[PDB]
């Protein structure tokens, strides 16, 4: 979905690190 | 379901990290 | 069932992390 | 059975974490 | 059997965690 | 047999944890 | 045999844990 | 998508490290 | 044979644990 | 893509270390 | 042969553990 | 052959453990 | 590519260590 | 390639240690 | 190659230790 | 090769310790 | 080979400790 | 071999400790 | 062998501790 | 064997502690 | 065996602590 | 066994702490 | 068992801390 | 059980800290 | 449960610090 | 929940430090 | 959430240090 | 986000040190 | 980013030390 | 980058010490 | 690079000590 | 390289001590 | 190399102490 | 080597203390 | 070797103390 | 060996203290 | 051995203190 | 053993203090 | 044992302080 | 036990201070 | 227990200071 | 509990200082 | 709680100093 | 909170010194 | 914040010394 | 910031000494 | 920066002493 | 830099003493 | 460098004492 | 170097005392 | 070296006292 | 060495006092 992009700008480190793990 | 999106804005780190593990 | 949603708002970290592991 | 729901409100962390592992 | 339910209210953590692993 | 139930009330943690692994 | 029951009341942890692994 | 490139210039270390793990 | 029973009363932990693995 | 080469001259250590892990 | 019984009373742990693995 | 019996009284642990693995 | 050789003369330790891990 | 030999005379410790890990 | 022998007489400890790890 | 024997009489501790790890 | 026995009488602690690790 | 017994009476602590680790 | 029993009465602490680790 | 019982009354702390680790 | 009970009344702390670790 | 309960009222701290570790 | 509750009102700190570790 | 809540109002620091570790 | 919120307003530092560790 | 925000304005240092550890 | 930014201007040192640990 | 740059000019030492830890 | 270079000329010691830790 | 060389001639001790830690 | 040799003749103690740590 | 030998005759204590740490 | 022997007769204490640490 | 014996009769305390640390 | 016994009668305190540390 | 007993009657304090540390 | 009991009646303080450390 | 009780009535302070450290 | 209670009424300060350290 | 309460009314300072350290 | 409150009104300074250390 | 507030108005310095250490 | 603010206006130095240590 | 600023203008030295320790 | 600059011109020595400790 | 330079010309000794501690 | 050189010619002793501590 | 040499001929004692501390 | 030798003939006591501290 | 021997015949007390501290 | 013996017959007190400190 | 015995009959007080400090 689009929720990933809301996890793209989450101000947390580990969130965006797992995001980039799953793109 | 939609509950994932309620776990999208959970104020916790590890919650949203496992969220981004499962999108 | 619906019990998952009661585990959606459990105030614990690791609970909601395993929740997001299983949605 | 219904015993899972009694393990839904068990005040322990690891109990409810394995609960959410098995819903 | 019913012994599982006696392991449902065992006051130990790891007991009830393996209980919820096997319901 | 019935020996499992004598391992149900064994005062040890890991014993009853493997018990609940095998019910 | 009956030797398992003598391993049922062995005062050791890991013995009775493997006992409950094999009942 | 293009979101990876927005994770290319994320000012965080671990983000870009997982980025380079997944290019 | 009967040697298993001599390994039943071996004063070692890991011996009797593998014994109970094989009864 | 070419984004890897922009991660080639990223001024960070761990970035370029994972870069050289994936060339 | 009978050499197994000489490995039954070997004073080592891991020896007798593999012995009880093979009786 | 008989060489196994010379590996029966080898003063090493892992030797006699693999011996008892193969009798 | 040739980018590896630009990572050959990167002035960092861990970069060149992972370089020599992958030649 | 020949770049390994340029990593043979790199004045760093950890570089040449990973070099000797990969010859 | 022969470069290993040039890493045989490298005056560093950890270099020659990884050398002897790989002969 | 024979280089191991030149690492047998290397005056360093950790060198000869890894030597005896690999004989 | 016989080099192990020359590492048997090496005057160092850690050398002979790894020797006894590998006999 | 018999070299273990020469490591049985080595006057060092850590030597004989690894000896008793490997008998 | 019997050398373990000579390590049973070794006047050192760590020796007999590893002895009791391996009986 | 019976040597464990001679390590049962060894006047040392760490000896009997590893004894009770292995019974 | 019964030696555990003789380690039950050993006047040492760490002995009885490892005893209660293994019951 | 019942020896655990005699370790329940042992007047030592670390004993009862390991007791509660194993119940 | 019920012994845990007798360890619930043990007047010691570390006892009740390990109690709450295992509930 | 309910004993956790009696450990909720235990006047000790470390008790309630491990309580909040396990909720 | 709700007991966490009673540990939210516990007047102790380390209690609320472990609370915020587990939310 | 919202309790985290009540731990956002807790006047303690270590509380808010663990808060920022978990956001 | 936005609470991180309220922890961005918290007048404490260790708060903002853990903030910059998690951005 | 951009909040890191507001932590770039925070007048504190440890803040900017953790900033440079995470860039 | 370029913010690292603004942390290159930060007049503080520990800032530039962590900078050189991450280049 | 080249910023390391500007940290090569930084007049501080600890800066250049961490520089030589990372070359 | 060659910058290490400029850190070889840096007039500081701790600089050259970390230099000799990394050669 | 040969720079180690120039650190062999550096007139400083701690330099040559780290030199002998790395030979 | 032979440089260790030149560090064997270095007139400094700490030099020869680290020498004997590495032989 | 034999250099250890020249460090056996070094007239310094700390030298011979590290010697006896490494025999 | 036998050098330990020459360190047994070294007239220094700290020498013989490290000797008794290593027997 | 027997050298420990010669360190049993060494007239020094710290010698016999380390002796009793290692029995 | 019995040497501990000769260190039981050693007229020194620190000797008997380390004795009671090791019983 | 019983030697602890002879260290129970040793007229020294530090002896009985280490005794009560080990009971 | 009961010896702790004889160390309960030992007229010394440090004895009873270590007693209360171990109850 | 109850001995702690007899150490509650011990007229000494340091006794009751260690008592309150262990409650 | 309640003994802490009797240590709350102990007329000593250091007692109540350790009390407030443990609440 | 509420006892902390009774330690809030204790007329002693060090009491209230440790109080403010634990709030 | 609010008790910190009552420790904000405590007329003592060390109280308010530990207050400002914990804000 | 804002209480720090009331500790900014506290007329005491050590208060404001710990304030500037925590900003 | 800006309060540091108000602690920059505080007329006290130790205040500004801790200020320059934290810039 | 630039405030350090205003602490560079502060007419106090200890201020500028801590300044030169942090440059 | 260059401010260190302005602290090089500061007419104070302790300033230049800390300067030479940090060069 | 070269500023150390200007601190080599500073006419002060403590300056040159810290200089020789850092060479 | 050679500056140490110019600090070798500095006519001051404490200078040459710190010189001999660092050779 | 040889400069130590020129500090061997320095006519000062404290110089030669630090010399004998470092030989 | 032999310089210690020239410090053995140095006519100064404190020299020979530090000599006997280092033998 | 034997030089200690020449420091045994040195006619100075403090010499022989440090001698008896090191025997």
């Amino acid at each position: 979905p689009e929720a990933l992009e809301r996890l793209a700008a989450d101000p947390d480190r580990e969130v965006r690190a797992a995001v980039a793990r799953r793109l």
